[PDB]
RNA sequence: CUUAAAGAGUCAACCCUUUGCUUAUCUUCCCUAUUUAAAUGUUAGCAGCCGCAUAGGCUG
């Protein structure tokens, strides 16, 4: 599958990160994942890499995801289109920490509030300790971190890049 | 075979009483604490809903 390069550079007086997840959301916002293109990053050691990398099937040009990213151009670079038979492909896993379960317990089973603090006080808790981004989202009005990580190729992906099922 | 060799010091108790260390003091003047600077380290691990799950997935 035929892909490109989006890498975040001269971000110092800025993290890296923080652009590499501003890239992510600024291609969320305008389009561009619709059902199809899919992300990926060669350097995720323990940061989640400066290169973003999309390997749509069908084909991504230059001109539409530097339209897209005209408000990253004066810290990115976009490689010209290249082509790789096999990309690593990462999907998105997520964490839930007590009060979210608790009101899933509240909403699902219909028991009460002490109840569903008994059922739920000795488990849970769990420490994602993934390489991430922190994104803003837009229909939720609140900013978190999602967590990538490697799994099997599939078909159809998400709005972010990331792999469905 | 070492002035070798050897050896029971025991007992008992009333230190008493008394008392004026008082008096007066000038510490005091003086004066530059000054000038910087990214808090970075992803700085957050969420909100619903798909479900028997506090297994596993999806949504932004």
């Amino acid at each position: 599958y035929n892909t490109i390069s989006i890498t975040v550079v001269d971000a110092d007086d800025v993290g890296v990160n923080f652009v590499v997840s501003k890239v992510l959301s600024t291609l969320h916002n305008k389009g561009i994942f619709n059902g199809e293109v899919g992300v990926t990053f060669p350097r995720m050691d323990k940061n989640v890499g400066d290169i973003i990398t999309l390997f749509s099937k069908t084909g991504v040009d230059r001109k539409v995801l530097t339209s897209t990213l005209n408000t990253l151009t004066d810290f990115i670079h976009i490689g010209k289109p290249k082509e790789a038979d096999k990309v690593k492909t990462y999907r998105k896993v997520d964490t839930k920490s007590k009060g979210k379960l608790i009101r899933r317990c509240i909403k699902r089973k219909g028991v009460s509030a002490e109840t569903a603090e008994s059922l739920y006080g000795n488990y849970k808790g769990e420490k994602c300790k993934l390489p991430y981004i922190v994104v803003n989202s837009k229909s939720t009005g609140q900013r978190f971190s999602m967590f990538l990580e490697e799994c099997e190729n599939s078909e159809k992906f998400n709005s972010y890049g990331l792999c469905i099922v």
